[PDB]
């Protein structure tokens, strides 16, 4: 009893438009900052009224389209719009692209900045990259970047703790290299790497501690 | 069957139409500001405006894509296939020369500014053999018209992605003639570091049953 | 003596009844009566011919009294434009005209009748189709048919697999044909209750033969057909 | 009267110098207020002044003014940032409508002062919201995104309600939008008419 509500542009079109706006003014730290400042963000973005906020991250000023407000929580977003969840993605193929074999540049990006939802969940970049940002919201857009780890972390999560299938049927829309991915059945290293990142175990984090964890 | 023509042998005038050839479009005139915006209109009507240009009696005309003014040397209107064509000027061949060398050369730098080639820009006679963005931008990038001019900075995708064309699908054996002219700066050939070996990796790609049972008898 | 394209799939009118619906109800159906219908399929072949000749990219058109806004992507140099989504292409309007036919004459065998007298399809008679097959099939030889297989069960689909094994014709006139749904998911790749009602539009066309048209027992021992 | 487009864009790149930098620190709804009426009467002034590059006062801070009425300059080359009343009018618009935005208050100041006499003609009024009201404005037609879609469906009741020269319209069938393009028919529903159908409900001239 809900009850109705809804089901049925590439999420790499959206993308550039990040190049003559944010892109070329935009640097390798504020990334930390978003990361670091989303959940609060959202909580904030589902109090107020004004459709389109601007929101601020490190003087760098996106006019993100609101969502999380129950008057338009369903709406048609644009293509070139910027919510909250998407510019979120688009952050973790930007760093995505600048840390592909560059070893160079890859440090700097691990050094300095954090998404808490790969660390909560005991992963690091000590095991990678595309591992760690393939936690972030908005990095099932990008399976074919992101080699197939986004999509089977929702598994860990309704392996490990549970998740709904709500929270997971739009991942299972997402396309890698468009055809592949959205079939399901050629297992483009993913029930491999479904094994490769729960070897890194749950968020037990925070020893000699007997009590029932490990 | 538009033309740029030759006599028998090259001749001539840039021994090499490049760093000399290659900038009258690159960075210099016109080379100011255009976008893989620009990119994107010119080759996707490059067909169009080569047939717009053959029923042109005009010897040098203007052409405007997506924005930018560029004046082309008419030489496919039956009559002036033959004049002297300036090294300065740029018939349509030569700007979609200059045209892939400028997305070749300046994605060579940056990653992420070349995904929005393979987002903005489509090469027809690239992805209908099907080249698509995924095989590498210098082998997509590869069948852009005029690439043949640089075998060396494009790497050797031109010759070899047009060897196949004729030598398994007919044409006339003679276009070929235009490839076998090309240098690689003086002086590695001549005419190996792949060819071949491209061959049987651009091999790999498919001409093409999805829908029905072919003719269901 | 011509083609066109639009391309690709994923394309904003794979609903052609959104596309249908302004039409009639929409713009034109207000007034359309098999009058203009007659008018304009008898016609339709000069239309194209007029359209691939004027300089305007979108032009007005006139039948039986009816009127229409037509976009010109017959002109050689209007042919890859775009068309919007509710612009009327004089294709379109000769699948929605046949499709307005099919719907008013459906159940109404009054109104079956007086189409029946009204409506000739050049595209048919040269092949000796006639009412009497049904409009079903008679009216799915009409450019733009195509777009509702369903409509048409799957009738105009078969032209084009058939006019290649009885006569002529592109395989690449056909990829045209397919990429219409029929009901949606199930059927979008000639699949579903034994593919569809696949046999009965198969033959039919073979068995009411190419036909060749025109004089009767008019024999010529003269080595003819 | 002045004059895709033709190479320049009306925000980052003349909006930004309409505002901020140039004439965007002496600013407030004081002058706005005196240009948004008496513009009538300085297109019925300019209209006059033989001159190309005029300079005119508003509310005491003066704006370098090029003239395209007057019938021969009317169709120069006008600069590209250069800045004539039509434009002035919209960079206006888009700045008020800018401050009232969140700012309840300077929202409740703006309403006070500024009055847009070809809003009033009409029958709209404040009380139908900035983005209807300052709608009205001489080239707000520049910012559909940020005005609503009104300068548009403005335009085109005046076609429908009392027939004015169709012609007028190509420009505003232009922009179209903030980021582009001109699809009328992506965002053409409830938006759309939403002024057309959804802004009759108050009817024009009484």
């Amino acid at each position: 009893s809900s009850q109705f509500i809804f089901e049925d542009f590439n999420p790499e079109v959206g993308y550039v438009a990040f190049i003559g706006k944010y892109g070329q003014q935009l640097n390798f730290g504020v990334a930390r900052v978003f990361f670091l400042n989303q959940k609060k963000a959202k909580m904030v973005l589902h109090k107020t009224a004004q459709p389109s906020v601007d929101l601020t991250f490190g003087g760098v000023k996106f006019t993100v389209v609101n969502n999380h407000f129950p008057q338009y929580v369903s709406n048609p977003v644009p293509d070139n719009a910027i919510t909250l969840h998407r510019m979120s993605g688009y952050l973790a193929r930007w760093i995505a692209d600048t840390c592909k074999a560059s070893v160079l540049k890859l440090a700097e990006a691990s050094a300095q900045i954090v998404m808490p939802l790969a660390e909560v969940k005991g992963c690091t970049w000590a095991d990678g990259y595309t591992m760690y940002l393939g936690f972030a919201p908005g990095a099932e857009m990008f399976l074919d970047a992101f080699d197939f780890y986004p999509l089977v972390i929702e598994m860990h999560r309704v392996l490990k703790d549970n998740m709904d299938v709500n929270f997971m049927k739009k991942v299972l829309r997402q396309r890698y290299g468009t055809m592949t991915a959205e079939e399901w059945m050629e297992i483009k290293a993913a029930f491999n790497s479904v094994g490769q990142l729960a070897w890194a175990k749950s968020g037990f984090s925070p020893a000699r501690t007997f009590l029932q964890q490990f």
